[PDB]
C-alpha cells in the first residue's frame, strides 16, 4: 500500500531537491549562450521530479486502481514527472548533437505516446489490458533509444571530439536507464506482481535520481556544454 | 451505449495503426530536410490516432455524462487525439506554404481553444449549456478555416507550382472534412440526438481515418514536401 | 458557496470576451510581421480567459475540496486559465526585450511550475499541505519577478527608447500585478480564511482583468510593438 515506501519518496524528494539548488547555483555565472540553455533545460528536470515527488510523498500523486480484483495503488504523479521530464532530457542529447526539428519533434512526438500509453496502461481496470499498453509504450521507447543511439552518435562524430565523447557517455548511460523502466514496471505491482510495491518504489527512485541528478551531473560538469 | 459500435472503433484502430506503418516505412529512405519533418508531423498523426482510437475500443476513452436526464456514453479520447492531432495537421499546411510564427501560434492557440472548448461542452451536465460550447467551438474553427483558406492560399501563390497545388488539395479537403465535424456533433448523441452513438461513432471514424490517413496520403505522396 | 460570486464570474467573462473582440479588430490591419506576433501571442490570452471565466460561470470550473474539516468550492478552472495565460503573458515580455531561448525555457518552465504547484496545492486534503505547495509556487513566482525585473530591464536597455520604456511599464506593472495573486490565494477560502469566496472571486476577477486586458492595452496600444 501507500505507507512503507514514504522513506523512499523522502529521499528522493530530497535528492531531485538538492539536485536542483547545486544546479542553480552551478549555472548562476555562466555566460556561454550554448551552456546557458543546458543549464536551463537541465535544471529544469530535477525541479519538476521535486514536485512531483513530494506531491507522492504528501500523498496527492497516489492513487487507487483496482484490477485483477483488488485495489492497487498507482502513483500517477511518476508519468505526470516523466511526461515533462523526458522530452527535456532528449532536448539536451539533441542541443548537443545538433538534431534536426524533424527528428526532435519526432522523438518528442514518440515521448509523449511512451508515456501517455504507459500512464494509461497504470490506469486500465482490465488487468489483461495493462499488458497491450506496457507494449506499445515500449515500442515507442525502443524507437526513441534507437534514433538516440544511431542516429545521434552519427551526428555527433561532426562535433568536436570534446562533444562526440561526453554524448557517448550520455547515450549508453540513457540507453541502459531507460530500459529499466518498462522492465522495472513489468515486475511491479502495476504489472506482474513479482517485486512489492515498497521495492518498486524503490527501483523507481534510484532510476529517477540517475537519470535527472546524475546525466545532469554528468552533462553540466563537462565543457562540452560550451559552444 | 458502448458497444454495438465497437467495430468502428476496431476499424479505425486497425487503419490508424496501418497508417503509421505504411509513413513509418515510407519515409524510411528519405534524405531532403524539408521532407524529413513533413513526414515526422505526418506520421505522428495517425500514431497518436492508433492510441486514442484503441482506448476507445478497450474501453478507457469512454465515460459516462449525465445530461437531459440520463446517462450518456462519452468518448473523451475522441477530443484527446483531436488535441494533438489538429495542431500537427495545421503545421504540416504552414511549413508547406511557408507561414509566419505569429499566424501559427494564432491558428494553434485558437485551435486548442477547439478542441478544449469542444471537450468541455462534451463533459458539461446542463444539457442546455452544451450548446454554447458547441457554438464556442465552431467559432473558433470558423477563424481557423479562414486563416487556412484565404490567409494560407495567398501565401501559397508564391511557391513553386507543386506546393501551391498540392496545398490547395489538402486546402479544400480540410476546409470540408473539418466543418463536418460540428455538424456530426451536432446531430450525434453528444448534442441533439438526432442519429445514434452507433452511427455518429461510424462518422467520426470516417471523418478521423479521411483527416488522419487520407491527407497524410495526398500530402506525403506529392513531391510538394521536398524543398 | 458557488453562486453569490456568480456576477464576478459574469463580469469577467464579459470584460474578457469584450477584451479579446477589441484586440481582433485592432490588429486586423495590422501587417508589420513584428506587431503580428504579439498581436497573436495578446489576443490569445483574454480569449482563453474568456473560455475559463464562462466555464466558471456556468458551473463547470467550479468544484469541490474538502479539508480543514469541510466542503470547499475550488474554481480549477482560474488555474487551468493562469496555465496557459501567464506562458503568453511572459513570451510577450521576451518578444520585446529580445531574450535568450535558455531564459524563455527557464522562465515558462518555472511558470508551469508556479501554476501546476499552485493548482496542486489548491486540490490538496491536507489543509497544512496546502501551504507547503502555495510557498513552493511563490518561490517560483518570485524567481520569474527576478529575472523579469533585472534579467530583461537589463536586455531592454539595448532597445530603441520606445521599447526600453514601454517594456519599463509592462515590468512594473506584471510585479506589481503577479504578487497580488500569492496574496490573494493565502487570504482567500483556498489559504487562511480571512476573506470570503464572494471577496476571493471579485478580487482574482480584477487582478485577471487588469492582467489580460490592461497589460494587452498598454501593450498593444504601443509603437513598441513595432520592429
Ligand atoms: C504548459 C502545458 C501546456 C502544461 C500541462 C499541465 C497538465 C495537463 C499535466 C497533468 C499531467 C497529467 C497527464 C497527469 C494526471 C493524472 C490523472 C489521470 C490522474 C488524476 O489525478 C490528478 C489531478 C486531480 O486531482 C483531483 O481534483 C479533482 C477536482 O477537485 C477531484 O475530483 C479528484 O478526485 C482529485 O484527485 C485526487 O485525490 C484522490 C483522493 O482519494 C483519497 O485518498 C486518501 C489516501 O489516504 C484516502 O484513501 C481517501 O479516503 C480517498 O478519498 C486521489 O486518489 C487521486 O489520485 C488524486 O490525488 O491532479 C492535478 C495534477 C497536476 C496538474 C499535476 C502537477 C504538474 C506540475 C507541477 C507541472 C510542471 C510542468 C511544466 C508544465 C513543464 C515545463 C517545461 C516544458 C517546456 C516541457
Ligand atoms: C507533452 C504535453 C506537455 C502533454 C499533455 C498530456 C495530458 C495533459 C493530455 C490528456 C488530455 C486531456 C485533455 C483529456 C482528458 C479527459 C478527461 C477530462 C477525462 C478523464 O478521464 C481520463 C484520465 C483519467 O482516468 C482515470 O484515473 C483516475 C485516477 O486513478 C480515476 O480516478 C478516474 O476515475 C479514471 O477514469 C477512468 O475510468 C472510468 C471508469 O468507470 C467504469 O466504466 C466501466 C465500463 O464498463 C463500468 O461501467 C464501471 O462500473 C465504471 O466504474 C471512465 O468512465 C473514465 O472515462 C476513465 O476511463 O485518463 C488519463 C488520460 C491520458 C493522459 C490520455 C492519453 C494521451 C496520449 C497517449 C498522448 C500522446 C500525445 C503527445 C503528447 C503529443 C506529441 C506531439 C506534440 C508536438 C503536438
Ligand atoms: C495543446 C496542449 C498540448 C493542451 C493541454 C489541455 C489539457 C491537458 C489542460 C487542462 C488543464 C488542467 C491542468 C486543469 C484540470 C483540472 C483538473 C484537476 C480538475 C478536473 O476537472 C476538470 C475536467 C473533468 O471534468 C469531468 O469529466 C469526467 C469524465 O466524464 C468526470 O468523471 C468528472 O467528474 C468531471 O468533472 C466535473 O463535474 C463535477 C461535478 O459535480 C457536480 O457539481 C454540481 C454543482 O451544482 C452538483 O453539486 C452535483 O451534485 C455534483 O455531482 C465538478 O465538481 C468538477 O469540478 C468538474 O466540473 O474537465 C476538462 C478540462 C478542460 C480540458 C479545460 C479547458 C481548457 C481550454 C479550452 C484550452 C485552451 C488552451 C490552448 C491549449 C492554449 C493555446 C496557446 C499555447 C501556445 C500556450
Ligand atoms: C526545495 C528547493 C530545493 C526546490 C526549489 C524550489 C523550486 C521549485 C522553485 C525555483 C524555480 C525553479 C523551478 C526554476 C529553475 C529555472 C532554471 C531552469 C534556470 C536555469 O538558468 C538559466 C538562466 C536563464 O537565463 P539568463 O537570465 O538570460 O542569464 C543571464 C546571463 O548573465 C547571460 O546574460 P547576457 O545574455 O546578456 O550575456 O538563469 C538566470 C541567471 C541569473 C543571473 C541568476 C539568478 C539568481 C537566482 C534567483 C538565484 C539562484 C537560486 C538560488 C539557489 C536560491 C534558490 C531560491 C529559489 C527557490 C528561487
Ligand atoms: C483492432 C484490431 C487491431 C484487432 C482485431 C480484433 C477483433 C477481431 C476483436 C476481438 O478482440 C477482443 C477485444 C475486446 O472487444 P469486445 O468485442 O467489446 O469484447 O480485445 C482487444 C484486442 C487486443 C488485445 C488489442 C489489439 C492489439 C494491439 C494492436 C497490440 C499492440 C502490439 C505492439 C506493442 C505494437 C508494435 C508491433 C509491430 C512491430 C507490429
Ligand atoms: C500497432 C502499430 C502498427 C502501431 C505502431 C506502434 C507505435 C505506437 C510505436 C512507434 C513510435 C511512433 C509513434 C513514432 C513515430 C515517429 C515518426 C513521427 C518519425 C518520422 O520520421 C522522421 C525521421 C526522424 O529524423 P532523422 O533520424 O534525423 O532521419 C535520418 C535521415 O537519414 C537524415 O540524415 P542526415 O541529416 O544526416 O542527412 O525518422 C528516422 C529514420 C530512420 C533512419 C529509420 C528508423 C528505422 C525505424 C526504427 C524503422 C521504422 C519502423 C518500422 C515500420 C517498424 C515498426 C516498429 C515500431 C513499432 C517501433
Ligand atoms: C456573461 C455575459 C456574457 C452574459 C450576461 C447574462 C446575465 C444577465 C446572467 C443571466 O443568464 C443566466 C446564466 C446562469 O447563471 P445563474 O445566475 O447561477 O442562474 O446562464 C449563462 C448565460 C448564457 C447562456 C451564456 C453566455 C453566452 C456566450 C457569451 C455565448 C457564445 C456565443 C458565440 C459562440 C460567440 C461568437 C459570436 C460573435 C460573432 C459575437
Ligand atoms: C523530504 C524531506 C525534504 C523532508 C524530511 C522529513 C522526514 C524526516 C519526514 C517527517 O515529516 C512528516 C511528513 C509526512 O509523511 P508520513 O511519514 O506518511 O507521516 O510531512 C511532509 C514534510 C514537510 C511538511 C514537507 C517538505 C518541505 C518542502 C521541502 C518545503 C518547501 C519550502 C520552500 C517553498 C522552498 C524554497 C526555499 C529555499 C530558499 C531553501
Ligand atoms: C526521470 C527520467 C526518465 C529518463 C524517465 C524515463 C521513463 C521511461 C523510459 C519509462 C518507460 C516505460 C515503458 C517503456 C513502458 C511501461 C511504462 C513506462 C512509463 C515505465
Ligand atoms: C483527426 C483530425 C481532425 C482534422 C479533427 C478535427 C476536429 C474538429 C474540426 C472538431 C470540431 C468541433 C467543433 C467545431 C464543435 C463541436 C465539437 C468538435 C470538437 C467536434
Ligand atoms: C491571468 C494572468 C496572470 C498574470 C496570472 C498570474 C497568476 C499568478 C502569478 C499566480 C500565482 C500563485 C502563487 C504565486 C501561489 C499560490 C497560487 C497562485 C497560483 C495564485
Amino acid at each position: 500500500t501507500g505507507r512503507p515506501e514514504w522513506i523512499w519518496l523522502a529521499l528522493g524528494t530530497a535528492l531531485m531537491g538538492l539536485g536542483t539548488l547545486y544546479f542553480l547555483v552551478k549555472g548562476m555565472g555562466v555566460s556561454d549562450p550554448d551552456a546557458k540553455k543546458f543549464y536551463a533545460i537541465t535544471t529544469l528536470v530535477p525541479a519538476i521530479a521535486f514536485t512531483m515527488y513530494l506531491s507522492m510523498l504528501l500523498g496527492y500523486g497516489l492513487t487507487m486502481v483496482p484490477f485483477g480484483g483488488e485495489q492497487n495503488p498507482i502513483y500517477w504523479a511518476r508519468y505526470a514527472d516523466w511526461l515533462f521530464t523526458t522530452p527535456l532530457l532528449l532536448l539536451d542529447l539533441a542541443l548537443l548533437v545538433d538534431a534536426d526539428q524533424g527528428t526532435i519533434l519526432a522523438l518528442v512526438g514518440a515521448d509523449g505516446i511512451m508515456i501517455g500509453t504507459g500512464l494509461v496502461g497504470a490506469l486500465t481496470k482490465v488487468y489483461s489490458y495493462r499488458f497491450v499498453w506496457w507494449a506499445i509504450s515500449t515500442a515507442a521507447m525502443l524507437y526513441i533509444l534507437y534514433v538516440l543511439f544511431f542516429g545521434f552518435t552519427s551526428k555527433a562524430e561532426s562535433m568536436r571530439p570534446e562533444v562526440a565523447s561526453t554524448f557517448k557517455v550520455l547515450r549508453n548511460v540513457t540507453v541502459v536507464l531507460w530500459s529499466a523502466y518498462p522492465v522495472v514496471w513489468l515486475i511491479g505491482s502495476e504489472g506482474a506482481g513479482i517485486v512489492p510495491l515498497n521495492i518498486e518504489t524503490l527501483l523507481f527512485m534510484v532510476l529517477d535520481v540517475s537519470a535527472k541528478v546524475g546525466f545532469g551531473l554528468i552533462l553540466l560538469r563537462s565543457r562540452a556544454i560550451f559552444g
